[PDB]
């Protein structure tokens, strides 16, 4: 009833989307991992009569969940979406999207670590984002590749027009106390990677991590926190 989603709030293989801004939501999802339950956040941005997805809602049927979501929700219909890494809760989906129309997206290395993985793939490479600092237009967003942190491939994405930073699992919520799943992370890198974004983007009002609660650029500040001290 207007509060940000939990898991305790979306009832079981529903997805529910909150407002950030004019042309913006989130996406939230929940999917069990290894025995355990957990939220995770996805983007959509208005493209004039059309919208950018960003992430899918981890898992084939989250994500055919998510499209009737919106469909209700928005009623207009989402033609491109961008996977922001290679792990299922980004890309997880992808062929679901691609069966229904959507045209999928996501950098070059985030293809080939899916494809070594034995993720879905993304259909069409993201060129001009080898290099951290790097940013390049896709519609109504910028996407930025900060650096390696929760992995070597991850995205971040602001929406210039509402001045929200969609920081994906490079980012957690302020509420967290250790650095989520960090199988593939780089935790020495992780902070210079941060750091960029917030160099970057330092009039982002809202900051979206890859799971949990939105906030504002705290969130930044508070991610290099906990992922210092996780490798320490
Ligand atoms: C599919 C994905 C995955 C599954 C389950 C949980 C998470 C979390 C997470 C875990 C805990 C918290 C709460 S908190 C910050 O308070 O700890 C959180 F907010 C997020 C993240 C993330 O952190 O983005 N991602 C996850 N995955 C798969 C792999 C590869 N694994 C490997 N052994 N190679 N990595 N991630
Ligand atoms: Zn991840
Ligand atoms: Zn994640």
């Amino acid at each position: 009833s207007g509060e940000y989603p939990t898991v305790n709030e979306i009832p079981v293989g529903e997805v529910r989307l909150y407002q950030i801004a004019d042309g913006v939501w989130s996406h939230i999802a929940t999917q069990s991992f290894d025995g355990a339950v957990y939220p995770s956040n996805g983007l959509i941005v208005r493209d004039g009569d059309e919208l950018l997805l960003i992430d899918t809602a981890w898992g084939a049927k989250n994500t055919a969940a998510l499209l009737a979501e919106i469909e209700k929700q928005i009623g207009l219909p989402v033609t491109r979406a961008v996977s922001t890494h290679f792990h299922d809760d980004r890309v997880g989906g992808v062929d679901v999207l691609r069966a229904a129309g959507v045209a999928t997206y996501a950098s070059p290395s985030t293809r080939r670590l899916a494809e070594a993985e034995g993720n879905e793939i993304p259909t069409h490479s993201l060129e001009g984002l080898s290099s951290s600092g790097d940013a390049v237009r896709f519609g109504p967003v910028e996407l930025f590749y900060p650096g390696a942190a929760h992995s070597t491939d991850n995205l971040v994405v602001y929406v210039p027009s509402a001045n929200v930073l969609y920081g994906g699992c490079a980012v957690h919520e302020l509420s967290s106390t250790s650095a989520g799943n960090v199988a593939d992370a780089d935790l020495a890198e992780w902070p210079t990677s941060v750091e960029r974004i917030q160099k970057h983007y330092p009039e982002a009002e809202v900051v979206i991590p890859g799971h949990g609660l939105p906030g504002g650029l705290d969130l930044l500040q508070h991610t290099a926190n906990v992922v210092k001290a996780h490798k320490n």
